[PDB]
């Protein structure tokens, strides 16, 4: 994915389309009244790194969740529907990969940019999501 900066990932980002985000979220083990929720909402995500430094916002009007972390350097994340997992996020070929691991499970979200739009891409097993975000200017 060439040699792009982690800043043309950085900002303020809303939800324009999703695909496969309710199939993904059954995956993951998520609840249908929970489902229905996530899937309902057009979330913004901020995204800010600093060098190594990466934090990502996902922001609803009803629920807020947020990770910090150092590129490179394993965490215990707690996501947005309760999970606790040890994830590592990091910058590789010009794509930003945050792998998750919990109770013998895995999941990948991939970040990247392309045609100008935050292209998000959640993968667990045989389950492929994809969501595209657009530039809050
Ligand atoms: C009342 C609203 C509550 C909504 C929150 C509840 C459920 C959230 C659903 C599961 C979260 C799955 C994590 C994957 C998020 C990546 C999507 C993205 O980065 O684009």
């Amino acid at each position: 994915n060439a040699m792009a900066t982690v800043q043309q990932l950085e900002g303020r980002w809303r939800l324009v389309d999703s695909k496969g985000f309710d199939e993904y979220m059954k995956e993951l083990g998520v609840g249908i009244a929970l489902r229905k929720m996530g899937a309902m909402a057009k979330p913004d995500c901020i995204i800010t790194c600093d060098g190594k430094n990466l934090t990502i916002k996902t922001e609803s009007t009803l629920k807020t969740t947020q990770f910090s972390c150092t590129l490179g350097e394993k965490f215990e994340e707690t996501t947005a529907d309760g999970r606790k997992t040890q994830t590592v996020c990091n910058f590789t070929d010009g794509a930003l990969v945050q792998h998750q691991e919990w109770d013998g499970k895995e999941s990948t979200i991939t970040r990247k940019l392309k045609d100008g739009k935050l292209v998000v891409e959640c993968v667990m097993n045989n389950v492929t999501c994809t969501r595209i975000y657009e530039k809050v200017e």
